[PDB]
Order: structure tokens, then C-alpha cells, then sequence
């Protein structure tokens, strides 16, 4: 695997992994460093539609043997995934920080969110509790039953390159189905370690299986039409809004229900009584952990009008203090590059569509290069994407209020009590994660109960879901799936319902 | 007007609680008779349903804030009602739909079960408290109404079916637009009458009657391109609920879709042989076969099968159908409607085409074409005779769904060889195995591909607690009925409450 | 049974239930109308030990058939009792106001409580949920079902005569099994007539036995002491804490787990920013709703020192506004007489055990009479025991702080601070009901995870249960067990667990 | 020292995290070999366990609110270091409590199996949210730790009947303070140190050793009087059982009582004949017939009762007894202790008195009485015959519970007297059928009364996540195990939260 030595590690070369086999074929693509563009982290194939085909069918041949193999035995493999994943804790850490780009604590983090997900379903092999039910008539016994879907096609977003891929992985194949994987492009080296540490585990060969690619004209969407020949019997998808609407329609059509991880145009209220400091260090960390480049990122900060100047003058000092660099040298800075050119450049049309609306920028200059520089800059911008900290002033009905802009942006929005701020909160086409600041019972109880979201915050950032908690958005956010936790197993079962009859006679029900 | 068997009813669609006449008139005629006039009412117009989803829109806001254990009680109310009802909606089904008396009242009263079961659910709905792995922080979930809910249904099941879905719905918190089938207008008419009695507030059921394709139907799929549905629930065929899943799924719905079957009921050597005789009976001809869980498909063990088919056929032949009105006795009266007549007519040409082998039918009870135990004059409606083929897996008949009185006969050698055919179809609702070995039971259970299996019982007669729904062609996913049907009408919303004065980072 | 006229309508006299039949054998007692002892409600006989363990083996006889009815049909015996107890409310209302003494309001409340237990256990019949669980084997099945214990005995208090008896009865019936039935000696006449609505309902014979007597050297020991005869599978108590230890002694050598539900001595905190007026509300229902003889009536206020002077005066403005009086002819009062003379007498004990302890009288004169009349009862003081509403500071450590007493008494303690309201809230044997009135959601939050209770309010009273949680107490309050709900199956079911081998072949677990 | 087998390990009480050596001083020698002495430890005071149980009381206090995701974590490391430890404490336990590598490989995976499952549990512990009857106002349940829980436990399962209460009990926030048995000192020392090394904060699992009556077990039952515990568990005799309810009940707390069994074993004649003669001589002589588990009485079916004696004495005539260190391929090994034997002897007696037909066993396996096929020294240790015998039902050997080597037979005729003979003893633990008729597995199924049922399985053998536990004389209805022990170690807490700023009174 090791092709070439690279600037801060190996430049690994490798394929498809399709029945255990790995499977070099198709055109060459490779992943830069997003932190420093001439270290080249990758360099492997497209899969064609043919041989995504064979995936799927190599993976409905696996599933046979593994739907069979009792659910506490392949809880077993994950018990193993949970001690594989620690050792390689501080590896894929590093690894993440080289091909995607976040912080070493936060890469740290999206590994633990790995290993807490497989601990979940390591011990949900003795569990995945169907029903006994009294009948209505003597001499008989009703009972329901969790049986796997199939063949499961995952396609993920590379923002989240271990953990995201570990809430459709884990449980899918803990629920005795098989897998076809298309992952992200901005995170093809740690994907396939994760396959191979699934190996290690003991996960039979084919029950996982990994087409790497792109998404439009490419793998993804090759993998979506699948659906409509009959090779897979669930969908799970992580990313865009306007790509989940389209897998949803295919997914729909084929009678699938799939699981549609979308956007957010995630809401943080400050109300008049809020501790303004906890407030502001929320609403910071909301807006710029990962660079803004979270589905629950914070996209609108609404304050209470009462202190809305003085919210205003704290969170620009503290917005200021934010370091930006190379997280590989600086491991100290809040947040690193985007993790590829499609979000910069949406990042950077997001400037001309403020100025053209009449959004007030408070704060940030586009681009960090030598020519623009930042002045909490550590190490070398033009190496890579990086963004100044941005914050706009806004209305309600803008394209920046309602549209969501991965990259480290955010907006100020002025709303006058706690009715306001909630219609104000609800006013995006989206509903994945929300926050409300206050100290009164009351208002957190309106908020709570009158907000649109699969996800509130109380005194918290709409970020840092816990890893055991259904995590899932309504609107243009999602479908009603739920990943994590319980609540996960509706997406990778379907209820079986049996009668068993003993009185030797026909029985007629509510007759 | 008075009719022949009942008064002719005029009515219009039910929106924010007042009675729309608007849109060109349509009418049923009871099938068992066509000179008897049930019902005149109007198509809906796409504008209108539109307007029916806003009215939804409003009520919700109200209705979703009013507490569950109070929506319970109008529920409570609505069980009490519906069994003071019973005689009335039983005779009026019978007229409507052709169903027997004994089966009109089943059917209503897995209404007043479910009306029962979702009652004590308006002080259940549990979500979790979940131990945060912070200090001085705690973790919630909550189930949440998701809206404005678009439901179309068949008319074979006219109280039943509707009832799995209004109910949860309302009890959850939401919102209904219903379009009711065109072949059950007056019982819909009246279910929506009670709701109203049981002291549901007036738009969080709103009725638009009206066809499905080209007609009230189809509008009302299109209208979730327009934002106006934030659930959709359908019951009928697998061609249109494939349409309804395209839709609901660029509009980012999770539809609950209950679609088609083709039953397969085995029976092995070892099996009761009257028992089994019995079931495949009344699985096939049961509501004249017209049942989304009726039988499709006998698989009968190689050593049994000349035997049990002499019994069979012996035993279809005692069927007696007719105009269930004037002779409650009979097994099953006419087809619901000329579309499901039209499809069975063109089975047996299908069927003649493929080299299927009839063993017992001549299609069309006529005066010209009678059937021996046929009570009454077979030209006043559409009847069909009983209908038995041998047939081989792979053919038409064998895959494809067939509304009506038919059941073919298929050979099997062998537990591995009766699930392999079972599982030989696009089908996946219903499911039964005639057997007394244990193992084979087993086998079957665990190899079939099917929503629901009854162990010596018939592929019919889902008791209304249970889970129902089907995989492949059948469904999606989702369930009705019980605690499994929540996951259709709600939402599940994450809360977490920090109380450390401090900003803890997760994992 | 229509044996005389009374004064507010008949003097019933009837005998036990046993197996269907209604069985006049003992020494006759009879129940006055507390309000007004010349009303003479009902004359009823003392069962005998023996005529007890006849009661027990009928239920054991009944039992066979009813265990064997399916769960779905028993449930529908119960929604008739809903309906039958809907029709029957305003009567059942009438002649608990006659037979205990509480309100109309209160009455009808009580009544309310059995036809949402009704409802809820009612479709209980179509859930009562085992579980299907995976076996670690292939070809391998596991299953749980609910299981009836048998027997159930069941020995209850009058002062919540319908509601308290109904979340025992109602949930024992539904699980299968079949019950003897002990009432208060202070309700038969609403007993023997739920018993007949149960019987309208279409319960079997024998599976529903009423014995009525006394407690101590009467029916009620006796009963206790057929645990060790083996008659009973399961007990289940309504009352003392000084009762309770004996009867889960008793059961507790016997292998039974019993429901016990005893005493409270129930804090309320009120912390300086609580809405003041909404608190004091508050108190004054949780210390007089009954006339202070519910098990969650408040036992002691704990005052925040900067609110203690302002609370306490507006606390006796409101309790000196008490209306008290025979509720029969004056339906608006806030409480009655005592329920018997054993309350009546304590209560007029703890007058001299407060003034020996050295605790401070506010208000209060113990018992009303035409001598010692209460300024806004209603009616002839005379023609029962009836209390003046009394208010007492006390410290802790005191037995007027930690002793339960029945009746229209509440003391004040000041505190200072959330720590010492929790500590000082705790400082009794006792871990019922609780409360805090505060509007700081961290106090809130401290008081709830501090507190040492079954149950607590936040800004409401200590009393109110909803029919559907789950009702019980820690410490000296009870054992574990829980009424009402889910939560109740579990006292009157056992789990049956069962593993199914289809692999023809011995397979040793985890070997 | 060193011993024979390994080292002689000495050791004191655990209390606070400390090591204290104080009491008078018992030793635990080698069943299978008396001359090898593997523990030396004292017998704990009434005093020294007050002390424990203060200990418990102030640990609990940080350990309580250690987030429970947090408490999992432990169980996590817990889990590898068990898996780490298992060659080690599966030799250790052959040696102490001389059951052979096999199964003590077995008890030691139950224990690494519980930690896996409680380890998740950390994020589960799910209450509920439940929706109000009133607006602006919500409605919560949370389980809540119970405080210091006492466990006192028998040697026959010597880690992983402990691991069933140690390891919820920790989890769900609780101390412990424990008295393992005598028979299993070193593993019960050891099993703490591993909690220790797993992270266990000091205190939060005390162990205080001793004997039973007259000693350290029954003066820690006494400090139930002194309310030192909020939680009682045992695992051992009835008789103890009993008296440990008792003093649980007047104490107001809910003790976990897993108590002994009668095991019922039911052939009928359609049974799978040498799976079942396997399955009730495994049922029978597993640990040397020591398990709460084993079988008591075989009951078989009049028409293949000659057949199916004739069989079981053949498979019982090979069965291997011996020294398990010297000789693993044994089926069993000594008795655990001097009671055991004891008892055992002295059911001949009782036996031979009520006219009980011995087919096979000569007492004692000694130098001077060998048995065939015994493998080593039999003078070495205590070591019993293969024991079977004819009985009546009513009898005493039929009824009462006898650890050790033995079983009897019983003729039943049909299903009917089949459960009523299985039926017809004061326990209600485990229960087992052999069978292939699904009509005969039912009845058996939901006529028994016993806490768990085998079908075409032994009457031994419990998975690790299945509720585990008896009726009738063999428990109370608290269960081991899965979800089913969380109401064994938390109470419920429901909390009410008002929003409405005004007082609305419920029903």
C-alpha cells in the first residue's frame, strides 16, 4: 500500500474492498492534505456502476451466512471493533488531522463517538427485544420479531469521517444485514483502515464491502440508480438536502425507507437573562468547531433585544481571539482549512450574497492568504483553504439567514422576547438541532415545546450531541429516521408478526 | 331519496367541520345489486383538497397543544359510540361493499379495538430520560406530532383499514386530510360523523371525497409537492404506492405504505388435513378473496397433495355466494367494484395463455353461466365463481396479485423446496404453514420473507394488537397497529438540559 | 339491603362476597356517617379467620378459568367497568361524601382516579409486552411471558375508598390472577358496591372475594396470617408504616414480595424566589386537601430565611380563610371531619406532644365544638370530630417534624439556602411525596437529584398524583413497589423464561 | 507458602479500599485434594461488617453521582481484564471449588458476558417521559440508585453468580458490601481486586469474609435491624431464604432471593430418545449434579419408559468422576464442602426408609467401595457415586432438594399427569421437555409453574441475558439478569414539572 513517502506520512495507495478482496480498478483519483495541498494522503480508484453491482451482490451472497450467525456472536465482532478502535485511537486521530483537517481533539472525539457506538451495539447483540403478545383467543400465541432488511447501500459526507460512518455501519451489520459503503472523498484512507480494523475484528469477508468514488456522474449516484434493480433493500444516507431529496424519491420508488441525514440552519436563542459569558462561549463554539463545517453548526445567533448590544461587543471580542491554522503543526487552534474546494467556494459566494442583500458584515475579509492575512494565523495559509471568521448582521427571509453555509460564518439576529425569538427560530426550511440560553423555567418550556427540530440545547451549543441520544431532523433536515441509541433499530429491522395456533380448530379474530 | 334496500344519501366533503357540495357529482351503487343507490356525492377538486390541508394546518395548532390524555378521552368517547353503532354501520357495510354481516361487523370492531387501544395511549406515548455522561446535565427524548397528515385508502376494508390510521393519528397530535375510497363514501361519510359526535375539534379530520387517478386522489399526492403534507399513509396497490413513495420521498415524507400480497399457505405432510382444508378455504375465499392477505398460492407437500386437493375442491364446491343482504349465510357476495371484476376476468385468460391447469371456475355467474350454489339473481351485480388452478412458480398467476375468488394449487417436495416457492413472488404481506413438526415450523418461520406467518392458522384474521405490514412489493417498512404504528405519525426530539455552568465537551 | 331509613338515605346491611355469594356470618359493626354520626350508613359483618381461608380457595378455584381467559377478553371486563363506573359516578360521589366525608369535588375526583385506572388497564389486555430475545446459538429460540402469581390478597385504608382499592384490584384482575379483598372498616358500603359494578362488568365469580372487618385482632390479621397457610401469592397494603413492616415480615418469610404503601411526612420547599403566592396556595392544599389525611398531604413547609416572614403571614391569611364543615350540606367547603376516631385522637395528641417538645402554636384550638367553635365551619361542629386547621413552627430532630399525623396540621421550619432545604427536607424516615417552589432551574434540578423520595413536584403540591405515573415511596413510605402504569405489572406478574432448541444437538452455554 | 497445586495465598477482609487482616483465621482447602490448602483469611466480626456497610454509605455519596456512562466505563475495563484473567481464574477455580476446566471456563465467561451488557447499560437506564392530562405542565420517571446493597452469596457459581448482583448493583450507582461464600475465598478476593484494577473508586465494593449461621453471614442479615442497607440479594438455601425475606420485610426493603430447586425434566414418548437421555444426564450430573439448576426428577412417559431407563443407566454407567486438576476430561469432581456430603449421604437413608428403589450408587467412592470408572486418589477428597433412583411423587427424595451426584425416575402417563407430577414439588425454578408435538411443548409451557422452561433442552444452561430466577419456593419474582434485575438494584422516581403559573388539580 505504501506508494510513495509523502510530506507528513506515507501516500498510501489502495482499492476497492469487494468479498475481502481488495480491487484495484477504475480510474485514479487521489485526496490532498486539505492543511498543506503538497502533502497526498491517497491515491485510489473510481468504482464503475459494474462493479458496485458486483459489491451489492457479493454482499447479498455474505449476508446468508451472517443474518444466520446469532445476533450475541456478532455482537462479539463489535466487542472486538470497541478494542481495535482504542489501540488505534491515537493513529486514526492523526490520520484524520492529516486527510480532513480538524483539530487533534476534535479527530479524537469523532473516533471516541466510534468506539461508544460499537460498546452501544457490542451488548445489543443479547438485546434487539421483540414482543410476546397475549392473543384474544385460547390456545394461541402472538409474538413479533426483528429480522434484517438485506443488503444496505451507505453513502456518507467525509465532515465526520469515522464517527458518521460508525451510526449506519455498526448497527446495520449488528442487526445481521451486509453492506455496501460509498465513502466520502475527502476521507478514503481512514475509511479504509476502518474496513480493515472491522476485518481484524472478525467481520467475515463481503458483509462489508467499500466502492470508493465520487458522488454526481460518479460512484454515489451509480449506487443510487442500484436501487432500481432490486440490489438493495435499505438506504442510509449522511449529506446535502438537495442529494437526500433525490435518494429519497429512488429510495421511495423501490419501496425503500431510507435513513436522510440532511442540512440545518441550526438556531441559538440568547434571552435577556441568559449568563452572557456561558452565552457567547456557546454560540462560538457552535459557529466555528470544524471550521462552521458541522450539519448542526450554528447558523443563526437570535439575542434578545435588551442585550443585544452587549452580546454583540462580547462575542466579537471572543470571535476575535479565534486561532485558525494547520492543525497537524498548530494543534492548539480552534479550527484548520475546509476539507475540500466545494465548500470554499460556496463559503466564498456567500459574500457577494450578503453584499447583495444588504446583510451588515461585522467581521471577516474571505480568503486567509499571505496578501489577506489573519492576524491569529498559525503557520502557512496559501498551503491550503482556509476562511476568515465571519459574522453578519441579518434579517429573517435572507438567503444567508436561511440557507445553510458550511464554512466559519455565522449571523446576528435581533428578536424581542421569547414568542419572537421562536418564530424567528423556526423561520429556516430546516430542523436538526436548535439552543435556547435562559435562565427562566418558563421560556425554556416554550422554547422547547415550540421549536421545530429533531434536537434542543438548553444552556448548551447546538453542537456536541452525546453519542446515546436519537440524533435525526425534521423538515428539510430529515425524514423522521433516527440514528444512535434504540432508536437506530427501525432503521436496519422490519418487524416479522407470528401466530402459532394450538386449539385444532378456525378461530375467528374480532368475530 | 329512499332507495331499494335503504335510503339514497346525499352529502358532501367535510372540511373545518362544515359539509362542502362542490365539484361534478358522483354515486355508488351497491354492488350486490345495482338498482339500490347508496350514495350521491361530489369529486373534490385539487383547490379544494388544498384548502382541506390548510384547514388541517390551522386545527393542528390547537389540537397538537391539547393534552394527550385528553385526546385519549375523545377517543373513549369514539369506542362508545362506534359500539352503539355497530348494528347500523354492519348493515350499512353490507349495502356498500357486499360484505357478509358476520365480516361487516369484524370490521367494525377492529375500529372499536383500535378506537380501545389508542383510548389508553393518550396517558402512555413514553419517550426516555437518559443518563448524560456530564455531570449536572440530563437527556430527554420526547415524542412530537409531525403535522398535517394526508391519508388515501381502499374500500375492501371501509371502517378497519381507515381506522388504523385516523386514530393513531389524532391520538399523536396531528392533523388528517382523508380521502376515502370512492367504493365506501357513505361509511366514511358517517365514521367522520362520529369523530365529530366523540368531540374531535372540527378540521383536524377533514374528508374530500372524489377517484384516485386522474380524479381527488392523484391531486391530493401531488399537493406534497406543494409543502402542504408533513405525513402521507396509503392502502391499496403496489402500482400506486410505488408513485406515493417517489412523491412523499423527495418531499423528505416517510410514508406509510400498505400494498399488495401474494400469500403463500403451505401445508406439509404431517398437517391436520381438515384443518389445513379449512384455512386454505377461508384464506382463499374469505370477502370473496378480495383481501390484501387473502391466499395466492396453496403449497402442498408432494405426498398429501392428491388428497388434499380431492378435499379442496370438495370443499370449494360447498361455497355458497350470493347477495349477502338477502341470504347472510352465504360465504362471500359480489366484487367491490368493476376493477377488481375486470382484473380476475382477464386472470383466467392470463392463466389459459401460460398453460395453467383449471380445475374448478367458469368466470361470471350469469343467468346463462349459473353457479349451483348461487342464492338469488346473479345479474343484479358482478358475482364470481369460485376459481382453482395448478400452477407452476414463475408464471403469472403464481406472482402476480389477483383481487377476487381464485387460488392456485402448487406442489412442493419438502420443507427447503415449500420455502424457496413461498419466497417465489414480488410479495411479502402474509404467510401460513399447515404443520405438527416443531422444526418445520420452525424453518418456515425463519426462511419466509414476509411481514406476518400464522403456524396453523390462516394467512387472514391478523388480530388487531400485532404489528401489520409486509416486505418486498408488500411495504416499506412500516407497521400499523399496536405500539409499532407510533413510529408513523410522530417524531422523536433529543433535549438536553445543562445545569453545570459550564461548556462540557462530548466524547 | 335496604334494612332501615337513615337520615341522608338508607342504613344498608350486607354481608362478604365469597365465590359469588353474598355470606352474612360474624359479629355485626357498622360504619356512621362521620359527618354526622346519627346517619348510621351501613351494618356489615367481621369474616372469621376461617371464612377468610374459604375466600382464599374459592379465589383459588376461579382462578384456573380466569388465568386462562384471554388477556384481550378480561380487558374488555374492564372497559365495561369504565362505563359502568361512568354512569355510577354522581351515585358513587353521593355515598362516598356520606361514607367518608371528603367533598363532593374530592369525591368525585377519587371515582375519576378508578376510571382512568379502568381505561388504562383496560387495553392493557392487548399489550402486557414479554419479550423475544436471540439465543447465542443457531437453531435456538428465547422468550419471556408475564405469568399470574395466583392468589392476591389485598388489605386497604378508607381514606381514598374507591381510587387506592382500584390501582390494586383493577391490575391484579387484568394479569389473571384473583383477589380476596379486605376494605377499610371505614367504607364498606363503597366497597361492597364496586365489588357489585365489577360483577356487572362480567368479572367470574370467586375471582373478586370481599371480606369486611377490622384490622388488628379482627379480619385484617387474620388475612396477613393465612400468608403462612400458603394462600396467598401475592399481598398488597394500603396504610401504616407500623403494619407494613409486620405484613412484609410476614410476607417476606413466605417468599412474597408484597406492594406496601405507607405513611409520608411529605416536604415542601419554598425557595426566596418562588412566586409567592402560587406557593402558598400550594401549601395550604397540600396540609388541608382532605383534611390533611392523605398520605401526600404536606408535612412540613421549609421556608428560605428571606422569604420566611413574608411566607408565614400570608400562609395563616390564607388558612384563617379555610371553610370546614359537613360537605354533605355544605359542598363548599374546603374539608370535613375526621375520617374515624383513631385520626381524631392522634391528632389531638400531638397538641400536647408539640407543647411538651417545646414547638411554637400559630393557630389552631384542636377539636371544633359548640364551646370551642372555628370561626368559618359550617354546620353543627357536634355531630362529628371535626379540627381546627393548625399551623405549628417546629425545629428538626422534633417528633411533631417526623412523625406523620393525619388530620388538619402543617409545620414551618425556616431553612437557608437549597443545601440545608435538602438536607432538612430528607431528615425524616419518611421518602413519599415532595415539592419545591422555585423559578431557578439549577434548584430545581439539586432538589430533584437530592431529594430522597418516590415522588416530587416542582411548583405544585405535594399532593395530585396523575392516575399514570408511577405512585410509591423510599424509606419508611414503602419496599420498591409502584402502583399505576407499566410500572404496577411487575407486582402482579412473574417473568417466565423459555429457550427453544431446534439444532436436534446438546449445545453447553458459554462453553 | 507454597501449596501442592499452586501457592496457599493468605489474605484479609476488604473495606474502604484496605486490606485488614482481622478476626480469627479459617482456611479453604482443595475439595479434590484436602492436603492442598489454598486459602488462609479470617472470619469478619458483626463490628468489622458495621464498619463495611459505614464504608459502603460514604462511597456511595461520589459514586451515585459519577455520571453512569462513566460507571459503564469501568465495567468496560472490567471486561477485558476478565478476559485477560479468565485462563487464570478458571485453574483457580478448579482448585477451590473443584468443578472441572470446562464449565469453570463457562461460569467465568457468564461473569465477562454481565460486564459486557452493563457496560452499554451505562447509556441506557432509560425512564420515561409521559405526557400531563394538563397544559404547561410535564410528567418524568427516573430510576434512582437504592444506596448500600448487602449481598451474600453461595460457592457453587463462585464468579459468575456474584457478577449477576456485583455488576448491576455498581452500575445503577449503588455500594455493596459483600460476604462470599467460604468455599471461594481466593476467587471472591480476587474477583475485587480485578473491580479495583477495572477503576472502582475504594469502598464502593467492601468484602468481608466468614462463615454463614453463627458467623459472618447471619450477623451482616442482623444489621438489616440497624438500617445499614437499603438492598438485600442472596443466592443459597430456601431455608435461609426464608428467614433472610423476613428480616428484609420488617426492614421495608425488597431482597433478591434466588433460592433452590426440584427441576423437573419431562420425557414424553415422541421424544428425540438419546437427545433427551443426553439432556437429563447433563441436566443430572453437570458439577456434579451442584447446580440450583440440576435436575431433581426425570419424568417419563409410560410407553418408552423401559427403553429410556435402559438407556440413561448405560449413559450414567460411563460417566467419568475424578481429581478435574489431574484429570479435566471428568464429567464431575468432588462435593464443594462437608454439607453437601452430608446431605447427600443421608438421602440413601431417607430413600432405603420410604421404600425408594435404588438402580444405581453405592455412597461414597472410597478405596474400599471405587467405582469403575473413577480416575486418581478417591480417599483424597469427597467424591460421590452416580445416583439413581425409582421414586413415587409425594415422597421426600421426589420433593426436597439434594445437592450431589443423584436423580430419579418417574412414570408418568400423557401430558396431563406429565405437569401435574412436574408440578408436584414446593419449588419452581427450572423446568425442561423433551418433545417434537407443538401441542405437548404448549401445555408443558404454560402449565408449569417454574421461572424458566427448557424445550428439547436440559434444565441447566441459562444464557447470561434471559430473566433468571423461580417461584413458588425457589424465589420471591425478583430476576437476575438482562433488563429484567434494573428493579432489583433502582427505585422509581416520578417528577412532575409545572409551567402554568396557577394550581390545576388533577382527576
Amino acid at each position: 500500500h505504501r506508494k510513495a513517502a509523502g510530506k507528513y506520512g506515507n501516500t498510501l495507495e489502495f482499492g476497492h474492498l469487494v468479498g475481502g478482496e481488495e480491487v484495484l480498478e477504475g480510474p485514479l483519483l487521489e485526496r490532498r492534505n486539505p492543511s498543506d495541498r503538497e502533502d497526498v494522503v491517497a491515491r485510489f480508484p473510481e468504482a464503475d456502476k459494474d462493479l458496485v453491482r458486483k459489491a451489492a451482490l457479493k454482499a447479498r451472497e455474505a449476508f446468508a451466512e451472517w443474518s444466520r450467525t446469532p445476533a450475541p456472536i456478532r455482537g462479539q465482532v463489535l466487542f472486538n471493533l470497541v478494542k481495535i478502535l482504542e489501540r488505534e485511537k491515537p493513529t486514526l486521530t492523526r490520520l484524520m488531522v492529516r486527510e480532513v483537517g480538524k483539530t487533534p481533539k476534535e479527530a479524537a472525539g469523532d473516533v471516541q463517538e466510534a468506539i461508544d457506538t460499537a460498546l452501544f451495539f457490542a451488548s445489543e447483540g443479547r438485546r434487539l427485544y421483540g414482543q410476546t403478545v397475549p392473543s384474544e383467543m385460547r390456545d394461541k400465541e402472538l409474538f413479533t420479531f426483528r429480522r434484517p432488511l438485506g443488503v444496505v447501500g451507505i453513502i456518507t459526507a467525509g465532515n465526520f469521517p469515522i464517527a458518521v460512518p460508525s451510526w449506519k455501519l455498526i448497527p446495520a451489520v449488528l442487526t445481521g444485514n451486509t453492506v455496501v459503503w460509498k465513502p466520502s472523498e475527502d476521507a478514503p484512507t481512514l475509511s479504509f483502515v476502518f474496513a480493515k480494523l472491522f476485518e481484524e475484528a472478525g467481520l467475515p469477508p463481503g458483509v462489508l464491502n467499500v466502492v470508493f468514488g465520487g458522488g454526481k456522474g460518479s460512484t454515489g449516484q451509480w449506487m443510487v440508480e442500484l436501487m432500481d434493480e432490486g440490489l438493495f433493500q435499505k438506504f442510509a444516507f449522511t449529506g446535502s438536502t438537495q442529494v437526500g431529496r433525490w435518494i429519497g424519491e429512488v429510495a421511495g420508488r423501490n419501496l425503500i425507507r431510507p435513513t436522510l441525514e440532511l442540512g440545518g440552519k441550526n438556531p441559538l436563542v440568547v434571552m435577556r437573562d441568559a449568563d452572557l459569558d456561558l452565552a457567547v462561549e456557546g454560540a462560538w463554539w457552535s459557529a466555528f468547531a470544524t471550521g462552521g463545517q458541522r450539519c448542526t453548526s450554528a447558523g443563526n445567533i437570535l439575542v434578545d433585544a435588551p442585550i443585544y448590544e452587549e452580546f454583540k461587543r462580547r462575542f466579537l471580542e471572543r470571535v476575535e481571539a479565534t486561532l485558525v491554522g494547520n492543525p497537524l503543526l498548530h494543534p492548539e487552534v480552534t479550527y484548520g482549512p475546509f476539507i475540500n474546494e466545494r465548500f470554499f467556494a460556496r463559503w466564498q459566494e456567500h459574500y457577494r450574497v450578503g453584499e447583495a442583500e444588504g446583510a451588515r458584515l461585522l467581521f471577516g475579509r474571505g480568503r486567509i492568504t499571505r496578501e489577506n492575512p489573519y492576524p491569529r494565523f498559525l503557520g502557512d495559509p496559501e498551503a491550503g483553504l482556509y476562511g476568515w471568521p465571519t459574522v453578519w448582521e441579518v434579517r429573517p427571509g435572507t438567503r444567508l439567514f436561511t440557507e445553510e453555509v458550511f464554512g466559519p460564518t455565522i449571523n446576528l439576529v435581533k428578536v424581542d422576547g421569547i414568542e419572537e425569538a421562536i418564530a424567528v427560530a423556526n423561520s429556516t426550511p430546516y430542523g436538526l438541532s436548535s439552543a435556547i440560553y435562559t435562565n427562566h423555567r418558563h421560556w425554556a418550556y416554550l422554547f422547547k415545546v415550540g421549536i421545530r427540530a429533531g434536537m434542543t440545547s438548553i444552556n448548551n451549543a447546538t453542537v456536541g450531541a452525546e453519542a446515546h441520544l436519537p440524533f435525526g431532523g425534521v423538515k428539510a433536515s430529515g425524514n423522521g429516521g433516527r440514528e444512535s441509541g434504540i432508536w437506530v433499530l427501525e432503521e436496519y429491522t422490519y418487524w416479522h408478526a407470528v401466530n402459532e395456533e394450538y386449539s385444532g380448530r378456525l378461530q375467528l379474530a374480532q368475530m
